[PDB]
This record gives C-alpha cells, sequence and structure tokens, in this order.
C-alpha cells in the first residue's frame, strides 16, 4: 500500500507513535517519507552484506526480523520480514518501537540522520489533524 501523507500520520497516531520514547509523528514521518515514499511494500537488497530492508520503514533483515537467508541474522522483533511487508503497519510499527529501543534511538536509521536530523520536519503533519 502507497500511504497518503496525512492518511499516515493519523495512522501512526493511532498506533501510539506520537512521542513514542521521546519521538515526535513528525520525525517518524520524515523517516517514512525517505525510506520508502510511504510503500508497505517497498524493499532493498544489499548486495554487499546479503541484507533486506523490508517495507514502509525500510527495517534490515540482520537484526530485526527473520527472512531465512540472512547469514548469522537475528530476529529481535520476533517477526518474519513478511510481516514487514502487509498494507496494515501495526506489525511495522511495533517493531519501529522496538528498534528505538535501544541506544541510538530513532539514529538508528542513517537516512533519518541524513535528511531529518536537525531539519524542519513540521510539514510533514501541518494540516493532518494530529
Amino acid at each position: 500500500k502507497v500511504f497518503e501523507r496525512c492518511e499516515l500520520a493519523r495512522t501512526l497516531k493511532r498506533l501510539g507513535m506520537d512521542g513514542y520514547r521521546g519521538i515526535s509523528l513528525a520525525n517518524w514521518m520524515c523517516l517514512a517519507k525517505w525510506e520508502s515514499q510511504y510503500n508497505t511494500r517497498a524493499t532493498n537488497y544489499n548486495a554487499g552484506d546479503r541484507s533486506t530492508d523490508y517495507g514502509i520503514f525500510q527495517i534490515n533483515s540482520r537484526y530485526w526480523c527473520n527472512d531465512g537467508k540472512t547469514p548469522g541474522a537475528v530476529n529481535a522483533c520476533h517477526l518474519s520480514c513478511s510481516a514487514l511487508l502487509q498494507d496494515n503497519i501495526a506489525d511495522a510499527v511495533a517493531c519501529a518501537k522496538r528498534v528505538v529501543r535501544d541506544p541510538q534511538g530513532i539514529r538508528a536509521w542513517v537516512a533519518w540522520r541524513n535528511r531529518c536530523q536537525n531539519r524542519d520536519v513540521r510539514q510533514y503533519v501541518q494540516g493532518c489533524g494530529v
């Protein structure tokens, strides 16, 4: 599913993402936007290390979900990477919360650092009623 901006903002808000571990809804929107252009079936294979990024948040198979084909990988979200390719984002949100429960927080995603950190992200939630 390809989410429309404001539709996604309210979806994330209803799932408990606004301020989760101090991360505003605008930051999560900026992350999904730059990671997948709001696309739940987005995927990116990393030929360099045999891992794959899955879904709207592009969560990596090496540590967060199991796809059965990444060497010595773990599954901290206790999910099949397939769960991260559903139109319903509940499972992807539960995993994203798990990622940020670690030391780096939202910084776990390099793209957040490159295009969201120290930027004006207000535009992502403006007019969404969140």
